[PDB]
């Protein structure tokens, strides 16, 4: 359907506001859609990985400096790349923690809206799983109940997936964290090339990343294509684009 | 000669240890507290090592599981600097997922902020907005708890420094990132070894380490060794190796 991503959801000086035009597009969808929505702390990659899932080179935009870059949430629909007459609905968003912002609870709040939208939900961290993480990942989870198969990626990981003594698998790390979201899964990360060509980095075929990243990510993007449910609401209601529009709506209002 | 352990941290109970106390008291000499804080797996112990000029020291490890507990105290003479000793305070990171004890990771940071006249806050990548939460809540606790130069080091820093199209140096990002410890720095640390190698840093000569890197820490080192001043009490009262000891005993009881 789009050749490009657009903006959903605007946040300037940090009131969310819906965008017409988007939402005009997500109800001219009347196949059950798939949303996958990405969410971590910003300067951590997720626009560019998200552009994975999309089989595109570039779409959401990426920067490379300090500075925060995206903005709100934004959308991308296109047809499933597996699965005839199912939309992939792609969530990006404005990473969490930049300090020029400031704002937690606008933070807290794209957080939510995210985490409500998606049927599938990419928690994007960096070199290992923080309890911070993990608690902010509680809190929004318990706020969201009171008004989705959860993916949680490493990136530039290079620990040993040791614990005691026994090597584990990313998957076994993430339970291990989580000891005293029904469906789990981890993926970890290398270094996608050397630091100096990490600026460039969209820019660079397949050909010059650590070849191992490549294939770590056609296993990310795999495992999404394969196993990532059409977004499902309470009553055994299948959700297409139109009802992702209400949802949008919904969560919106309720959260201004 | 070696560090050893100053708090110990068994069952996230903060204790003394009595030989780290005696060795304290019988240095005479002012002391110059080098602590470092920061969340876990983030190459604190590593860094540290570098201020003692010592290629071995406070133990790193490289799984995805915690390794240094509590406190440890190594106290080196200061390299230039005559009659003064440096006493570096090596610290358990924060948010390690196997604690389950928020209070104890609160309790370390702010004793090793109460100790410290220089106070090294150690992140990856970036400057966000929990760490700057989480320095403040626990600066503001310490200020109970008594009723310091601070230096932020950046590890694998790979993003553009860069703000509104403007070339910023690393003190620069700092103040931008902080604006709305009166004596402040910052410093970037390149990825150190070109191959995530990384697990065996600790084996490695200089001149197969990243020079940016090999550089970089040099600065570090040497803005420590000119910039960083004796541990100094309300009245102008120079703390030395036994009245450090007394300090310990004072606020590891009112943190208790
Ligand atoms: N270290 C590292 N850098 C990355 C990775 N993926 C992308 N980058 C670079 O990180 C910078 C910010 O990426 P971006 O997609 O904008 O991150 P976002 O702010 O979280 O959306 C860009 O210069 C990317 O080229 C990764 O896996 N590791
Ligand atoms: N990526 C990266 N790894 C590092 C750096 N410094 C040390 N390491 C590695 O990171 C791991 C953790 O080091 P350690 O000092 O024990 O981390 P700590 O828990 O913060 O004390 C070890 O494998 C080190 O060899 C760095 O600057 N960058
Ligand atoms: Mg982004
Ligand atoms: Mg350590």
């Amino acid at each position: 359907h789009m050749s490009d991503p657009m903006c959903l959801i605007e946040n300037f000086n940090e009131q969310l506001k819906v965008n017409q035009e988007a939402l005009e597009i997500l109800s001219a969808i009347t196949q059950p859609v798939v949303v996958v929505a990405i969410v971590g702390l910003y300067r951590t990659g997720k626009s560019y990985l998200m552009n994975k899932l999309a089989g595109k080179n570039k779409g959401f935009s990426v920067a490379s400096t300090v500075q925060s870059h995206t903005k709100g949430i934004w959308i991308w629909c296109v047809p499933h790349p597996n699965w005839p007459n199912h939309t992939l609905v792609l969530l990006d968003t404005e990473g969490l923690g930049d300090v020029e912002k400031a704002d937690n609870k606008n933070d807290i709040q794209i957080f939510a809206l995210a985490l409500l939208l998606s049927s599938t939900f990419v928690y994007n961290t960096v070199n290992k799983i923080d309890q911070g993480a993990i608690d902010l990942l509680h809190n929004v989870t318990e706020l969201t109940d009171l008004l989705p198969d959860l993916v949680w990626t490493l990136r530039d990981f290079c620990l040993g997936l040791e614990i005691d003594g026994q090597l584990v698998t990313p998957d076994e790390y993430l339970e291990n964290s989580l000891r005293p979201f029904p469906k789990k899964k981890c993926f970890i990360f290398d270094l996608p090339a050397h630091q100096k060509k990490l600026a460039q980095l969209e820019t660079l075929p397949d050909d010059e990343l650590e070849p191992e990243f490549v294939q770590q990510v056609t296993e990310f993007c795999s495992y999404i294509f394969s196993h990532s449910m059409t977004k499902t609401l309470p009553g055994g209601i299948m959700v297409n684009g139109s009802r992702l529009k209400n949802l949008v709506l919904t969560y919106v209002n309720a959260i201004s």
